[PDB]
């Protein structure tokens, strides 16, 4: 029995609580403390799609060598869920993933799901702190935004990556392995098609400097391609109004938009394909799953005093 497992938390008293128990539960066990971790996380707003996605990333975790790991296009869906509150903070998911890469080493996945939102000044500094977290931590950022990147995205993206910057170790190089735009209910196909490809010549325009742009619309673009080695950006369709506002979709996978689950069907690989897997860095150390949880317990720290 797995499940969604809440690991970090933000207190009524704006304090930050690690649940290092729980923590040391998943990572640290004898199976996989030693091995090499590949952490994916999908941060964003709440109720923005994070929990539908992650259901479909586990559907291919744990059904990699099937074909149609989707599931069945005439019966509901089946396998585990995130889908359990408005809780500030990181899940990540109970068991951890030994995946064979194309060499001959177990290399270890693990799924976060990084909550929190930005609309308030007053909410600012917690939402801030658990994205930079997330950041720090994880190997691939999946930033899930709705409809469109605006400035205010990019903004909030320089803020809690700025708050991750001043607490890590000083590195040379980019402090951040890969980031990903996710715009989650793309509706210009006719300008940018939905996919990896639409979105590389999407983003590309979007945090393109030029000298026409404001010196405040340049220096956050600037920030943040000086934070990550790769950015990417994935144009996803809108999966249809019976995904979107029913509570809890549970029914059948026929009533999902086709375009959805066609692009659906090619963006959870191109997260979590074998071949892609990058295991997570720091400092250009190759982490293992107990040194990404010491790292958690010593970037918590920081934060704390
Ligand atoms: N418009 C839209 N709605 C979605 C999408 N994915 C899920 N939904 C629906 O919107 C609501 C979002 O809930 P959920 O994703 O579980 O919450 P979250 O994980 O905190 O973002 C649910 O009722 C879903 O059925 C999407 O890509 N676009
Ligand atoms: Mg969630």
């Amino acid at each position: 029995k797995a499940g969604p497992v809440q690991v970090l938390i933000v207190k009524d008293d704006h304090s930050f609580e690690l649940d290092e128990t729980a923590l040391n539960r998943i990572l640290l066990s004898e199976a996989v403390r030693d091995k090499e971790v590949v952490a994916v996380s999908v941060a964003g707003a709440f109720r923005k799609g994070k929990s539908f996605l992650m259901d479909f990333m586990l559907r291919y975790m744990y059904n990699q060598e099937s074909v149609d790991w989707v599931g069945d296009y005439n019966e509901p869906l089946t396998g585990f869920s995130w889908r359990g509150r408005e809780t500030t903070g990181i899940q990540i998911w109970s068991e951890i993933f030994l995946i064979n890469k194309p060499d001959g080493k177990k290399v270890a996945v693990l799924l976060m799901d990084t909550q929190g939102t930005f609309d308030s000044q007053s909410t600012l500094r917690d939402s801030a702190t658990v994205f930079a977290l997330s950041t720090m931590i994880s190997s691939i950022q999946v930033y899930n935004l709705s409809q469109n990147v605006q400035e205010d995205d990019l903004q909030h993206l320089q803020l809690f990556t700025e708050y991750g910057r001043l607490a890590m170790e000083e590195t040379f190089l980019k402090p951040f392995q890969s980031l990903i735009f996710l715009v989650r209910d793309w509706s210009f196909p006719y300008e940018f098609s939905y996919g990896a490809d639409g979105g590389a010549k999407f983003l590309e325009k979007r945090l393109k400097v030029s000298g026409n742009q404001h010196e405040e619309l340049q220096n956050v673009r600037k920030h943040i391609h000086s934070c990550f080695t790769n950015i990417s950006c994935f144009l996803l369709p809108h999966p249809g109004l019976k995904v979107a506002t029913n509570p809890n979709f549970d029914g059948k996978l026929k009533e999902i938009d086709d375009e959805f689950i066609k692009n659906l069907k090619i963006l959870i690989p191109w997260l979590l394909s074998p071949e892609s897997l990058d295991i997570k860095e720091i400092n250009g150390n190759k982490i293992t799953c107990r040194g990404l949880v010491e790292y958690f317990k010593a970037y918590i720290k920081i934060y704390q005093g």
